[PDB]
């Protein structure tokens, strides 16, 4: 059977699969050709239908893992093209399964004949992902990077950061919604709470207020974009800083807050609620992360989740947010393999079945 | 001269006027028209030009003030006004004022010949005001109230709430935006933090949304919505709760997040997008002001500013999200002269000058 782990969110199925490489003669031809097909099908395509992706670029190559030497590979498509996958699996394996749709979608894996489906949690599995991708490296370069002097544009530049030592560590997963956790050991982890203000929001305020049809393409706009058209700042309110306080003229005092007057909803552009629906987001993320890092003692926080996939704007403002906000007391981290942690847990409990 | 105090915010001006009723027979003969005739205005009107509107419900009779007996009056307009509140002025006195907008305008005030205006902090008229009010009653009854049994729907009523020793307090101002103060005496509060996720952007997505053109029809509409229709909840992704952190199937998991889908944005109606912009910045005040009642060690969390004027949707969804998600041990409490407090604070710095 295959080794896969799959996590399947609210909005991204996300798919570990391991492709052997030491494969021996007598098991070459040992092998059932839907095994084969399937090998082949999955190594020889980098899009699969109309909506599935494989990122080749995160492959981590010549992995020893159960004792063999292969490659992980790292899929994606939407879960509601789940149907359509579970459709294909049923034409002519034990499946490691976490996030919400293992529970949501069980009795539609069981139509697969002779599939034992195991449920694992989404945030163990997380856990697990995350301490194992850093361990093994990125193909010797580091997982985890971080962007330093963030708060100076000219010098703002992505570095790489050691986890060798990972605890403690607050970890900020950002996909529909945003769960945080609190990471103590490999064995001792709680998560702190969450929040229903994440991607989903980003993606689904956006696409209402600017009819855009990809989260790709919201970025786009985004990056086009002044949020302070549709913002009010905190020099709207005073004519320049709040000193008494240590605010600056340049903080968002009331996100979408200009958009209470007519004659500025009539000149806003698409591009400019794109990018403020973007930092309205983005900022209240990096203020929850805050105040339960200074809750739970921990200085180390770690962003993940696919809301931050191709999305250096929102990795930027975070990294200088998060610095300047808790004047320097915190951190802002980045993992490599952003979206697959919770796949690759699920992989990696394999063994306990 | 009369006695006002005026908070000048990012959207509404508030004014807190005393008028005098123990006008001696020598007073009243040896007053000058001008002031005669303002009192007048004030008292017999209601309604200010086409956009000032006096609460006569909040008014306090018969208070005692620098040695004088009267009552308190509190006058609201937009911000936006405020040239036509200043002309009005220069038409044929010490204005202590405090928001943004007394450091934004101070050149306009001045352009009142022979007026002498005084910045008071925002903030420090917030707690003395706050505490004023609730120290002298509202005319008897208690200033301070709480929703019991928030839980149940067929028990939950507003009941008093008594804040003779009102102090450790968390005061969190629902205005344009949001700040959160922890009161420990009444010389000694600090602003915890704050979050640009308040009232300004309730009404501007709501605006961008709907086209509702008051915060008056944006509430009317969310009444009439259902948020669930543009919301992605716990039980869409798991299938019903997620048990192993506590996360009851009914929790939103997304704020919007059903808007990603094409087919859900075209049956969603604006009644539905206006309660669930209500809901997404209700919730998420709630959630900041929990986090920093646990960070400060303070349970008793009080709302104010004027997000929650004749807003009983969003007390009552701050009563039960903060009864609920910190399992009890928070009280969220709610004053009756919500949005004035600053400008009382601000009119009570009088003597100072
Ligand atoms: N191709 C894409 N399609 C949709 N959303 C994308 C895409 N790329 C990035 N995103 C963003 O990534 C988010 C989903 O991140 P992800 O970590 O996969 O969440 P999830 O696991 O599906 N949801 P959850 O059930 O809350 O854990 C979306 O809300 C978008 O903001
Ligand atoms: N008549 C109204 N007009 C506008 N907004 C109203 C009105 N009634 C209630 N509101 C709400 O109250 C909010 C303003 O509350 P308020 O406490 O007066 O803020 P502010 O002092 O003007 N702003 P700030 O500079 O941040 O302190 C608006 O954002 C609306 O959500
Ligand atoms: C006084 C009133 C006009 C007002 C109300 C609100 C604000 N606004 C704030 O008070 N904010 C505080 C913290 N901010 C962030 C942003 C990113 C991160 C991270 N990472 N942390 N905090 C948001 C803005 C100003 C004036
Ligand atoms: C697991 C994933 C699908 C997910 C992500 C986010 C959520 N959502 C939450 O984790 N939330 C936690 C606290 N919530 C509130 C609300 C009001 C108050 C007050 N007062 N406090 N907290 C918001 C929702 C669920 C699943
Ligand atoms: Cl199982
Ligand atoms: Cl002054
Ligand atoms: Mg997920
Ligand atoms: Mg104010």
């Amino acid at each position: 059977s295959p080794w896969f782990g799959m996590d399947i969110g609210g909005t991204l199925v996300k798919l570990s699969y391991f492709e052997p490489i030491d494969i021996t003669a007598e098991e070459e031809q040992e092998e059932v050709e839907s095994l084969k097909s399937i090998r082949k099908y999955l190594t020889s395509n980098v899009a699969y239908g109309s909506t599935g992706i494989r990122d080749v670029h995160l492959e981590l190559k010549d992995l020893t893992l159960f004792g063999r030497r292969g490659n992980l590979h790292f899929i994606r498509f939407p879960t509601q093209d789940l149907p359509t996958f579970i459709q294909m699996g049923r034409d002519k394996t034990v499946l490691c399964a976490t996030g919400g749709g293992a529970y949501k979608f069980e009795k539609d894996f069981r139509t697969i004949g002779n599939l034992h489906l195991h449920k694992l949690d989404e945030l163990d599995c997380l856990v697990k992902g995350l301490l194992y991708i850093d361990s093994v490296s990125f193909n010797g370069q580091a997982e985890c990077y971080y962007f330093a002097n963030a708060s100076e544009p000219e010098r703002c530049q992505k570095m790489p950061f050691n986890l060798d030592d990972p605890y403690p560590l607050l970890v900020v997963n950002i996909g529909s919604g945003v769960s945080i956790l609190a990471v103590h050991s490999k064995d001792n982890y709680k998560r702190v709470t969450g929040t229903s203000l994440g991607g989903g929001t980003f993606l689904g305020l956006c696409s209402l207020l600017t009819g855009c049809e990809s989260f790709e393409e919201a970025l786009e706009m985004a990056s086009k974009g002044d949020s302070t058209q549709a913002d009010k700042l905190v020099r709207d309110i005073y004519g320049g800083d709040y000193e008494r306080f240590g605010l600056p003229g340049w903080a968002v005092a009331s996100s979408f807050g200009n958009m209470i007057y007519k004659e500025k909803r009539e000149s806003v552009s698409k591009e400019d609620l794109a990018r403020a629906t973007l930092v309205t987001i983005t900022n209240n993320i990096g203020s929850v992360a805050r105040m339960c890092a200074v809750n739970e003692k921990i200085n180390r926080v770690v962003f993940v989740g696919n809301f931050l996939r191709v999305n250096t704007l929102s990795m930027k403002l975070l990294a200088y947010a998060l610095d300047y906000w808790s004047k320097g007391q915190l951190k802002a981290l980045f993992l490599e393999h952003e979206g697959y942690f919770g796949a690759v847990g699920a992989l990696l409990g394999l063994p306990n079945f």
